[PDB]
């Protein structure tokens, strides 16, 4: 029977357990999604109380995290979402991504609409992956894809 | 010489302007940007009060949408960026990409480290684009691609 | 060509304007909508700002309301949507509404991932309606429909 | 005699301490109110913090979760109600019913006092549930029914 | 046919010409609200844009405030309720109803629950008067009645 | 010699754990305020934090709850007042209160300027209480007094 | 008939308009009180939006500004007090009066209650001074003075 | 070497258990600055978390209080300081303060501006005291002065 | 005599009006500053409206923008300063701002400390520069030097 | 393999721990950084949770401080960064480089756009100093500089 919580603190004081773990371990994201069949996205944001994992999964990353059993049950449950502090973020990391939202998240709306039409495009039916490539002008550049259903709105 | 605002509201009360023109025009943001030389969401984000035109770009533009001359010379001023009302947008279609944050913020800090190193995605040397692509399961998906800097964090 | 707005005060001026033709015409919403093949609250949400007509209904509602033809054409622009003026309601018919997910937000939260699984029940894939119906006790209630379709969160 | 609280954390953390039991019982909120005599969604709402059991069915409850004699007193005491953490949800599927208020909020109040006239519906003397519906289109829709008394606003 | 409001400025702006017009004409609330049949509390909180008015009672307070037609008609509306500009109040004569409820707000709550139930005492069906009294100690009191039916709050 | 808090939360634990205390005897808070020759609105308003008691009624009370000397003696300190968590309640029978203010302050201040004069009603030189009435319609009806001192806002 | 007003803005417009003309003229508040009776605080608070002065200085200070026949009516009327825009102080010379009551706001509460007893300092019974004194290290030093009633908190 | 803390809770959980030995040894601020030669108001925002002590007098108080040595070395250190929970205070003896601000900040920005010129008064070249009178019509006031150094703000 | 200012929206509308002005004319701030005797970034802010200019460098910067005598006398007003309109930049360049003192302010508080001592470097005993250099490894860096007098806090 | 947090209160409990071994101590900021190679703006921000250090910097700061493995281990993290607890600072150390920012923020966009162009000087390519010196006119200042590298926003 699926379980859901209410109050994001106890996902979130996982999260800062596994991450302790995870660096006594001096294990990687990457290393702990292998092998669970799921994207390391999916599985990075459930470690972090964002996504519930499958039982096969929240055990495969409990018995690499050195999990209890009260941990890996965490895991399963639906959370109650949203990572943020209070609304906008003060880290600069995350900042980038909602300043990206500041300076063109009307265009990203009037473009929506001109491509697609009246309606969303879902954070739901949505997946997300981060590449990194070669920036010809040196360096390196994330790619980062954001791959979302449009769901329109009609009138009824 | 450059020259550059520092109240919002003049770029935003001109993209209230431009819209009810294009609207008149039946126009859209595609052909709005056609022959600029310049990419739609860019574009597009200079009309919304988000970026600066060239000076030739917005002559283009401007003849495109019968603006005044005052009008075309805000278009090349440098904005006073940040298009969110009240910090939290209330519009569904921009409340998903902010949801996009509330849900994967925390996993895209950590993939970033983990695939680049302390440091930042760039949300200045950066670049955006949205495609419309079908669904194989049936309807429409949009392609969103972030593509930024890395740029590190050192120790000094 | 679709066209769309990105401040609301341009349409909620306009609904302000359009009350005050309604109410020197006596007319209802029921009447208004009548005759558009549209629901009435999914019309009244569009002279409220909150949604588009196609143009035979605003141009229909514009006959009825005596609009000029910028109006019309403002009614057919998919908004900017958000009608609370500062996030919580202070007006108390709308205020109770709120009350209701303040009380029953975690137990809808809880149900429709007992009923349906992890996702969310859509705001956009969704139906709303008020029926007047009897008291048997005496007097009046209303029964709201929300109708939105399930869409799952799953991993990937 | 009637026994209240004032201050939310303290039902709160029962909740989450009732969820932790459920989950180890792996549980059903339809199992759990079976036998109380009560819906669902009423007696869901009070595990969480948002109503009061009668003491036949707080017994009942707190055998089915093993809970301690002063757990099965608190769920008898009236809550200090409010089940959002800060104002607006961050949870996605909380969320989309705010997002419901934003954008239907003031179609709410105009049908409200079309209908009925000034004054509200209640979330007093007021019931929801949820139903499962198959859409034709294919999949599943929820049907939230918000069912509440109309109480006029008159002159004095 | 019932005309209802969705803004709170435009009677918040008719206010402020009614207390132009008021003070002009050096009027007391008593002398505005006398003749109408309506409590002085009711009267004046429709002048203050938080209730509307019969339409025998607008036009006699339209005479003698000498407003024009539009005016007259939009007293009548059902308003969006809400004085307070930003939640809390500044004004000190304002504020100390609120400092009130910061003080005795968890005892009204207890003693409501002890005397009544689990419910709440109604802001709607509802009626305030605020009396002078003299003070035996030296100088004068404001005895305010709220005088609310509770509405009981039961299992279903 | 008079000792005054400046945190909260140390009354407000006190509060909880008085409230558990009392639910577990059964008691109400026309009892516990028996005897001590002072009002129960006074007194309950201690017990939840707002008030200080007096030596005799705090050992008066201390003995019905059977709270030990530590909570005998914080009874007795100046508390850190206010009520609310968070500026706004979310409990819907607190929440009532808040609403008459967000519907008649501005007309509370008007008439309070009328009858009295320029200041304020003290929320100082200030009692209240709670008084049940039956309704004549049927079902009962809460009188709450608000009896405040006229204080004088003068030229100087 | 005293009069009042519910909106800041319309005073707070008033006192722009003043500056501007006591600028023109280049006058000190201190000549703009001289004659009138009343202190300098005080009638500088008046002409700022904040008291109402009596109709004698209002005709005084309205001939020295030269202001109109509404604008002296307008300074007659009991304000809607608060002249922070936005809670905090934006200002550094305002804020430094606010950091003020960062630093020492438990410290005045504690020595108010020890000094005086369990209540206020009033804020109505109340005036204020500014004086300018020599400091014997160099420069200058202002020394503001407080001065309000104490009005006791008692049991009932 | 002088130390620094950057976390307010930790000094105000001190002052806290300073607080509980005060009302426990029955002492008063007066008394605890005894010997210090220190002013009250400094020696008491010390104890609450908002100043620091030299080391002669932290030892002094520390006796007084039974303090252990992790808190007579904390109360030298240098604090975060702040005394308020949340930017405004709820307790109606610190409010006042903040009302007085709210009603005459302005005033004192206009008089500072008048009588010293551009810049500030100090909150940091500043001493504050509260003292007792009686009241010439009865009663007791309390002249609280608040002495800052003026430090110009001139061209550079 | 000196005069101020209490609105911040008079002196921002008149830069926007200053900021047309030297966009229709292609000047610079350095031009504009030339001639005055007063720092670039001083003169920059005074236009911006957060410094007040000698009625001589007032006069000669409204001769280069052609200013009006109503605009040149503003610009000699002491403004209500505060250039951030709503506490936290929206703007990317003046974030990077905000961000520094999010990243480093704690430690700008630590090394004052034990630098310094306990106290403040201010903001009014205070200039700021922005210079050019460029950077070793391609490209260009801003040295913004922020120059201020240390304060002590003193025990009294 | 890097290491990162994603909340706050794990360094921010660590700089607590290390601020009271630091006092212990009598250590400076300077004495912790020397030896480490890296400038004591840099080592202070990560141990007041803002910055990561290098693993032989770790083990050194560690061994200075005492510190168990795990702490050693938190300090090589890269950390959730946002050093002010709520969002604008309450001391008055730190508010006055957010003042800083209320005065000039508009100016030193305007200048930087003046100066390099439109986009930004880098809060990340970036590095800060605090340097003692003596004021000419008696005391002390201290220089702060700020030293970002400028990313250019370019049409794309
Ligand atoms: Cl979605
Ligand atoms: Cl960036
Ligand atoms: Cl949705
Ligand atoms: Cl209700
Ligand atoms: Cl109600
Ligand atoms: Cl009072
Ligand atoms: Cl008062
Ligand atoms: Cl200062
Ligand atoms: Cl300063
Ligand atoms: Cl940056």
């Amino acid at each position: 029977m699926i379980q859901s919580q209410i109050n994001r603190n106890i996902r979130l004081d996982l999260a800062d357990a596994i991450l302790l773990s995870k660096a006594k371990k001096d294990l990687s994201f990457a290393e702990i999604a292998d092998g669970t069949g799921l994207a390391e996205a999916f599985v990075t944001a459930a470690l972090l109380g964002q996504q519930a994992l499958p039982a096969d999964a929240a055990r495969l990353v409990g018995a690499k995290l050195d999990l209890d059993e009260d941990s890996i049950l965490l895991l399963q449950m639906i959370p109650l979402r949203g990572c943020i502090d209070d609304r906008i973020p003060t880290d600069p990391t995350m900042y980038r991504f909602y300043e990206m939202l500041q300076v063109y998240g009307t265009t990203l709306k009037a473009l929506v609409h001109e491509k697609f039409g009246d309606g969303i495009i879902s954070a739901i039916n949505f997946k997300l992956d981060v590449k990194k490539v070669a920036d010809p002008e040196g360096g390196e550049r994330a790619v980062i894809t954001l791959d979302g259903k449009y769901l329109p709105t009609k009138p009824f």
